[PDB]
């Protein structure tokens, strides 16, 4: 099971880790994907999961995107999780580069509790724009299930454990 987190509230757990490698390591049942609504995995924590899949996660979310049509800021689907896990819950946070409103932030953790367990990145961080500690916030006062939470960097998890209210 998950191994080397420091616990944050009875659900949420933190780690400083390459989700990928977490994934790979783990095999959870749910990996979750820092999604945008197209789908299109080119970067940050999508571009690395895509990447350990060989690409067969965008063959994947293309099919499911030319099914369905974009996903919505705040929303998900579930997809296969590859070589990384059962599933990938695939969320998508509001990117504040795009000027997308951080309050669909709650409604994108919101997804998480259709899950008893994931692994997860925190949601509209990195390359999203968004304060990684106002995400933390709103993960453990939305997410009622258990998350593991893996922060690539390792200033940031340090930052975020020692300003955790
Ligand atoms: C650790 C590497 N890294 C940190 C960030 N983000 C921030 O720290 C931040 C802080 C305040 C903001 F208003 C927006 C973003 C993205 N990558």
């Amino acid at each position: 099971s998950f191994s080397g987190y420091l616990k944050l509230t009875d659900n949420v757990y933190i780690k400083n880790a390459d989700i990928v490698e977490e994934a790979k390591k783990v095999k959870p049942t749910v990996v979750v994907n820092a999604a945008n609504v197209y789908l299109k995995h080119g970067g940050g924590v999508a571009g690395a999961l895509n990447k350990a899949t060989n690409n067969a996660m965008q063959v994947e979310s293309d099919d499911y995107i030319a099914t369905n049509g974009p996903l919505k800021v705040g929303g998900s689907c579930v997809l296969s999780g590859h070589n990384l896990a059962k599933h990938c819950l695939h969320v998508v946070g509001p990117n504040v580069n795009k000027g997308e409103d951080i309050q669909l932030l709650k409604s994108a953790y919101e997804n998480f509790n259709q899950h008893e367990v994931l692994l997860a990145p925190l949601l509209s961080a990195g390359i999203f724009g968004a304060d990684p500690i106002h995400s933390l916030r709103v993960c453990v006062d939305t997410v009622r299930t258990n998350v593991y939470l893996a922060v690539f960097d390792k200033n940031l998890y340090d930052k975020l454990v020692s300003s955790f209210l």
